């Protein structure tokens, strides 16, 4: 169902001298849920219950996000993709995931998850993805009404928009969910980001890292790498398409629809589709996992 209550209890682990927070419930092979910007493990709260008893249910808060520690000192050079990956790689190593992981990814969680999967192909049993970065982007893939705002994040105006005014959390997030959020739901999303300034840096560093029109060159290459790999990998896949959807439409959806061994369903939603169709998403992922783990 819908609901504002989180799934399980937050656990904490020391990684590269910082505390990272994660949910880890049940036993068996992991079903690993990865949020992106500006969200947290909370994004998956009404989806994870659908996988009850199908394995070990895990949702990690990225560094600087959810209940995970802020980097100190933070600044414009902090929270780049490479830095997030170092912390997540280390957390995933520490969680002892074994070699039959099912990944469930969204947004920046898809860039991180697709990259990890390419680098650890032998350990990946299945990949479920939605509203994901399926390949390097051009401004033309970028939803038309988002172009000016994201270009602004990727300019000097970004600090005032995000660090001062919390635009990603307060405007982009509800703007890309079709149903109205409750007070409690917004409270959960704004909590990691209540303080103006560097506390909000991850939500600004992320839009600056999106691989668009060749920049930044390092994230473009990582995305180019996994796009080529996924288009050839026989690993089973579940593509959860959205209507109207947002990011994974047009060219980049045309692209991910060429991926082998893929089941697709369509659900209602824009970008943060977890808030619009949690039960349909959860049911689809559960069915996917059941078939992978008969
Ligand atoms: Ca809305
Ligand atoms: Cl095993
Ligand atoms: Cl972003």
């Amino acid at each position: 169902s819908l609901g504002a209550k989180p799934f399980g209890e937050k656990k904490f682990i020391e990684i590269k001298g910082r505390r990272m927070a994660y949910i880890d419930e049940g036993t068996g092979d992991p079903i690993l849920f990865q949020h992106g910007n500006p969200t947290s493990s909370y994004l998956w709260r009404n989806i994870m219950p659908h996988c009850a008893g199908l394995g070990r249910l895990i949702a990690c808060d990225l560094i600087g996000m959810g209940d995970s520690d802020k980097l100190d000192p933070s600044g414009p050079e902090r929270y780049a993709y490479a830095e997030h990956r170092d912390y997540l790689d280390a957390l995933w190593e520490a969680l002892d995931l074994g070699d039959r992981v099912v990944l469930v990814v969204h947004d920046w969680g898809s860039v991180l998850g697709f990259d990890w999967a390419r680098r650890h192909r032998e350990r990946v049993q299945g990949i479920a993805y939605m509203e994901a970065v399926t390949m390097p982007l051009e401004w033309a893939d970028f939803p038309e009404q988002d172009r000016d705002l994201f270009q602004a994040f990727r300019s000097q105006a970004g600090e005032e928009l995000v660090l001062q005014d919390n635009v990603f959390v307060e405007q982009v997030l509800p703007g890309l969910i079709l149903r109205p959020l409750s007070e409690a739901e917004m409270a959960a999303y704004r909590e990691p980001f209540l303080a103006a300034g560097e506390a909000r840096r991850p939500t600004l560093s992320w839009p600056r890292q999106i691989p668009i029109a060749g920049t930044p060159a390092d994230v473009v290459a990582i995305a180019r790498d996994y796009a080529g790999w996924l288009s050839e990998s026989p690993i089973p896949k579940l593509f959860i398409n959205a209507e109207p959807g947002h990011l994974t439409t047009g060219r980049i959806r045309d692209f991910c629809r060429t991926w082998p061994n893929q089941t697709e369903i369509t659900v209602a939603g824009a970008h943060f589709i977890q808030e619009d169709s949690p039960d349909e998403i959860g049911a689809a992922i559960a069915a996917f996992v059941r078939r992978l783990r008969p």
